[PDB]
């Protein structure tokens, strides 16, 4: 079973996962001097109010926040995207220390962790039927940098102790995603993969340039959790990010100049 491990990890997951070596696979390195500006770009509309938070869920590989995906006004549009998509999750990507832990790099930093919030398009019924298409999905990946605390994060955070291990929940209601956003929604725009098997290739990637600030005391908790189950020895969860793939014949578009 794939993991971040030695001898599970991101570079043998195309042995079970063929397309980890395909042509639109993510995280990529953000270039910004290559980056074109696409003053055709419409802004993003992110509308969260009626977005409807299940459980926190600990899946193993990271931690997940579920929503309740019937609530159709719980949604993305705009941007690059046609139609409407679906809050369907949210979770994290991090390090073993600060100064790694983000699968996307802006010119070749990395970040602490990064946030995704998945998205499907609801023009294919549901995220079963959504992975299956090229433009099936939309994820919005926020930057978190280290240094003032993220109040919004806080009910997230504290709940993880008792989540510490694989298969573990709790019931999570009420947590508002758009207590996790950045004050600018300026973005990078390019067609990419799931960023965990099966990695299939139906994610418009919808990347902020502006990161949240969170303090070292909130991202140090994401360390504390453990990718085993309980009743095994315990393996802290720790640098569950794929590294940059190659960009191949794709072109990285940017919201603003
Ligand atoms: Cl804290
Ligand atoms: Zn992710």
């Amino acid at each position: 079973h794939w993991g971040y491990g030695k001898h599970n990890g991101p570079e043998h997951w195309h042995k079970d996962f063929p397309i980890a070596k395909g042509e639109r696979q993510s995280p990529v390195d953000i270039d910004t001097h290559t980056a074109k500006y696409d003053p055709s770009l419409k802004p993003l509309s992110v509308s969260y109010d009626q977005a409807t938070s299940l459980r926190i869920l600990n899946n193993g590989h990271a931690f997940n926040v579920e929503f309740d995906d019937s609530q159709d006004k719980a949604v993305l549009k705009g941007g690059p995207l046609d139609g409407t998509y679906r809050l369907i999750q949210f979770h994290f990507h991090w390090g073993s220390h600060d100064g790694q832990g983000s699968e996307h790099t802006v010119d070749k930093k990395k970040y602490a962790a990064e946030l995704h919030l998945v998205h499907w398009n609801t023009k294919y019924g549901d995220f079963g039927k959504a992975v299956q298409q090229p433009d099936g999905l939309a994820v919005l990946g926020i930057f978190l940098k280290v240094g003032s605390a993220k109040p919004g994060l806080q009910k997230v955070v504290d709940v993880l102790d008792s989540i510490k291990t694989k298969g573990k929940s709790a019931d999570f209601t009420n947590f508002d995603p758009r207590g996790l956003l950045p004050e600018s929604l300026d973005y990078w725009t390019y067609p990419g993969s799931l960023t965990t098997p099966p990695l299939l290739e139906c994610v418009t990637w919808i990347v902020l340039k502006e990161p949240i600030s969170v303090s070292s005391e909130q991202v140090s908790k994401f360390r504390k959790l453990n990718f085993n189950g309980e009743g095994e020895p315990e393996e802290p969860m720790v640098d569950n990010w794929r590294p940059a793939q190659p960009l191949k014949q794709r072109q990285i578009k940017a919201s603003f100049k």
